[PDB]
């Protein structure tokens, strides 16, 4: 009521139940504050820095920090944290390249025809954050690199995916050259960014890429010829953060981010969202199970995602800038330990939904947004119209399903897809009669036909198909049916890139 | 009602309404203070630095900051922001071959930047050659707004430091093939001046790099290039969703007037005698601003760009036309007009050109520049809606299209390009079915 | 009253009116203090530093600053400003080739500059060979106003460091070998000023003159004096135009010059160091803006005197003391004395005019005339009846012959001519008059 234990200008009762800031003072939360646009903050009443970041709970809630720090970081539970990596555009030994942020996380994914009781996401043995990057050359026509030189400097640009700017960027990178490192070069004096705001780059887009200049044998040369692609990853990044001064000015000297990385990473649970092009990474505070004096509030996976990514709760489904990021509209990726945790906690849950599982310290999450996703209700970004679409029903996963009686076919041009990229075609199937059968057929570089048996209730199936060539045969999807089948939430998502000779 | 939530020497009741500075004391603004020479200031009552610059609201309003900061930036909403770049003037290539460049720093912002240390790039075609940061002998001690280093009347400084090391053949062959070199800056390091505890101005620990992100993030960008000069401004704007953000809301026209200290002639806006009003200038918006303005105009009946609320993230470019006539006192076209009609009483501003038939106008290219695009714009009105408006374009490419007249004046813009100094003249003929009303016909230079 | 708004130890009522410092205590000015040698100071009551320089108004009025700072700076409206620039005495080329230069630093400002370290450019035509900054052993520890480093009577210091500087290649020095020379221009200069700390010692370490250059240049108005051998540059503060809260006092050009150069006033005439600097005695050179504003302010004035125009910030003035001046009263330095001159009149500018005896013509050789640079013939003309015509013919590189109609009042004419060629012949100047014309103040000034 009036006690302030941790001394962060927030009373214990308000910080335990829920508080909000009005006129730069904390007031007790009431449900009538919702329509005005306010938000309900809750944090630990024993720690002044709940999230692990340099700024306290009051400094985050009241927004008395840099006006560059994202509003999703002013939540007392979401850390203000820079995730800075280095990407390679051109290399000097000769042509342009291309890179993907969430690439190493998707190489080690195996997708089965069916799923298990309740569990929906996939499992990956290699969960590398958005900082680790691998390239993918495009201008190559398949010829050897020896054409022109026959042998017997690079252009890069830093990027930030976190919720805080980082001043004085001094990253450290390895010239791995696909398994055999040569030198751990560092950005000495000409390659430091004065500042790098979130969702931005140095040098900023529209400017020429930065070049580091201040030795390649035929092994990695023939590896590049054979199909291997060059990789650039950053071991560490050295930067600074901004805080006020006694005179009222901002200082970023002596305030390093390297003093808070080990503290932040050991308290939070990492969540990654990839929307095809824009990649994000957030750390959300979590409670240690053993300690009885740990007062970090408990939130579910859905609440954690909504707080971290500032999604809009339009009814009951999460929306991110209009894109549905609900667990039934995306494909979640876990690691081994998070998979075990979710699987064991789903057995005690009647709802059997991932987004209703309590967030636990040490989790790793990766949300992969499908490239084309339709639900037959209001959202359809598919380039074409599915054959024999039925919508006169109320028995869909959200609003209405598709009365699959016969066959449904879609056409997908090769140009609208990307070459040498593995894809996953997934959706929901159900047959109340539990008597009909479903078989699917695709045509690609390899033609594969798969069959499945629907169950009484909604279950999610997933099938793997790949694409090759920039301009080649298109992709055709056929859903052959015998009786009446209900289909909903059908989508295709972009997984890692398959190599070629 | 003398509360001070932000603690910046201005009571919040004075910030919510108007206020002004008298004898270094903030007082409530009165309607009769305008004729004496004062101004009305409004600012957020929850931030002490409304615009994100290192100077508070009281310091900016009362003029208690560096005296080289333009009064253009003494309003609490206009951020004191030094916008600085580097431009080349000539190339010194000599022989391996070593690269030497003569450059001159430029400033377009509203604040002076002490100890300028730019970082540039050497680019010929995509492939970046080297990144050069001014080390010791090419650091500008002072750079006032709208000035250079070295000052006008002094030869440019030479940048030949790590010394430049291109390869012997590839770059030389590429340049000789018909290519040129680019020197684009990525960042810059400079200081700002604050009076310390005992009154001495110190610029040693005061960096502009701690405020760049904040100023960029709490404000919106507005640019004015007059053809001879260019100006860069940032004006604070309020967050949409946040209910605890108390930044005042202003329109686009008021934002321009604040950001450039223009004098308002009732409705006309003048910078230095050059008109600024929306009809007399061409506004170039990016995508997000285009959709924002269109959507918010769909909800308004005024149909005026300058009456649109200014919010965060919008980019506006105001390109002052070079060839512009209003049939009252403005005439700068290369050739004399034809079939003029100065007798009118219902014109856009004072009178309108009641053109009957067609207009034969030619454009001598000697008064024109090559390899640059142009547009021609004006206001067309035809209550009868029975005349056909068509234009023929003689240029590098031939194009002719029709126009649909409307009851009221509507702007029309068509793009064309002229290349080659050793070419022929450029002629565009205006043709109409009969008596038509046209006003503010103008031509503006583009990229 | 003891009201002190800016807290600089002078009450506001004393700053608005006159004041003076007695026993280190500011007292109200009385008209009888002029006999004792006291001076009437005025300043702005809303500013602790009225001129923008590091020393406050109480530190400047009372002389509580460095004793090397000239007494012209003690006026609170005259800024203490060091204007320094690297000279050149020798250019040694050492052949592959090497460049050696003997430079000597000059100071024409008002306050000394400590730890002088200028930045200079090596240019010959357009292009810049290199920019060099005095690194460690070419730094002036002390540079008092109107003094040099090395001091007079000492040899100039060598300047040969940067690896090392050489001519670029074999394809560029042919421009020098063809009859062209390299020049030295100072882009900027860095130094520190002196303040007295708590212990009473003087420290010049944390200080920096580069902190107050923009402020002083943007607040004050530049005035430059020339005396043929030495030149002086001063900055005098002035108030803004549309600002009601700018309390800087307004002064005309006359007392601005008197304050800036400490000229002694003998009733009406103004002598700097025995050389008259009145409006008629010398000639003034302006830029476009200052000339325009001076003329516009003057056309409201019946007195029609330049020294009566209110001084405004942004005004640049250059004063050139004539070299060949004669007023038919007490001085005539022309090598060839004027012919047909009578000294019996009563309508002169100050004492007596010249009774022209018809035709006057004089021949001046080039023994005392500097070649290759233009000169200006100036004087006063008037005709009570306007019954005569005055024509002038000058023998020079080009045949110069012009005519003028004298007015009824004292009008000052200015005719220019260029004496090109080092070994030019004897220049002939002729003036033709129809009858007897009363003239005064004939002047020839080098440009
Ligand atoms: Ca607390
Ligand atoms: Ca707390
Ligand atoms: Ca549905
Ligand atoms: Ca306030
Ligand atoms: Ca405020
Ligand atoms: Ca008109
Ligand atoms: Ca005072
Ligand atoms: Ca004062
Ligand atoms: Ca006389």
């Amino acid at each position: 009521e009036d006690l302030d234990t941790d001394n962060d200008n927030i009373p214990d009762a308000y910080e335990k139940n829920g508080y909000t800031i009005k006129d730069s003072i904390a007031v007790k939360w009431n449900d009538s504050f919702a329509e005005q646009g306010y938000k309900k903050y809750v944090s630990s009443y024993l720690e002044s820095n709940t999230a692990g970041d340099p700024y306290t709970d009051y400094q985050k809630a009241s927004g008395s920090i840099d006006k560059a720090i994202k509003l999703e970081a002013r939540d007392p539970l979401v850390a203000a944290y820079p995730v800075v990596g280095v990407g390679m555009e051109n290399l000097i030994i000769s042509r342009a390249t291309t890179n993907s942020k969430t690439d190493a996380n998707t190489v080690g994914v195996s997708i089965s025809a069916g799923y298990q009781n309740g569990f929906t996401g996939n499992i990956t043995t290699s969960y590398s954050h958005t900082t680790d990057n691998s390239t993918a050359v495009q201008d190559s026509n398949g010829e050897s690199w020896n054409t022109g030189l026959s042998i017997n400097n690079a252009n890069v640009r830093y990027y930030n995916t976190g919720t805080a700017p980082m001043y004085k960027v001094t990253p450290t990178t390895n010239l791995v050259l696909d398994g055999e490192t040569l030198a751990t070069i560092k950005a000495q004096d000409n390659q430091i960014g004065n500042n790098l705001s979130p969702n931005e780059t140095y040098p900023k887009k529209g400017l020429s890429p930065l070049a580091l200049n201040t030795p390649i044998n035929y092994d990695q040369l023939k590896k590049l010829d054979s199909g291997k692609q060059i990789k650039l990853e950053t071991t560490q990044v050295s930067g600074n953060y901004g805080t006020k001064n006694s005179q009222g000015q901002i200082i970023t000297e002596g305030n390093s981010w390297s003093n808070y990385i080990s503290q932040i990473d050991s308290v939070s649970a990492s969540i990654i969202l990839d929307t095809g092009s824009q990649t994000f990474e957030r750390r959300v505070a979590a409670k240690e199970q053993g300690n009885p004096e740990d007062k970090t509030p408990e939130i579910t996976i859905g609440e954690a995602i909504k707080k971290a990514f500032s999604a809009t709760k339009n009814g009951e489904l999460l929306y991110f800038n209009g894109i549905p990021i609900d667990e039934s509209c995306v494909e979640l990726i876990f690691d081994d330990n998070t998979s075990e945790i979710i699987k064991e906690q789903l057995k005690y849950l009647d709802d059997k939904k991932i987004y209703n599982v309590k967030l636990e310290r040490g989790m790793n999450i990766l949300i992969k947004v499908p490239s084309y996703f339709t639900n037959f209700d209001e959202y359809n970004n598919f380039p074409a119209s599915w054959s024999n679409i039925d919508t006169k029903n109320q028995d869909g996963l959200q609003s209405v399903a598709n009365k699959l009686s016969g066959e449904t076919k879609i056409i997908i041009p090769m140009s609208k897809l990307k070459p040498y990229k593995r894809y996953v075609f997934s959706g929901y199937s159900k047959d109340p009669s539990t008597s009909n059968s479903i078989t699917v057929n695709i045509k690609s570089k390899e033609q594969k036909t798969d069959y499945l048996v629907p169950e009484k209730d909604y279950t999610k199936f997933s099938y793997e198909f790949e694409t090759t060539g920039k301009d080649s045969s298109d992709i055709e999807i056929t859903l052959t049916s015998s009786g009446v089948i209900f289909l909903d939430n059908l989508s295709i998502t972009e997984l890692n890139s398959t190599p070629e000779i």
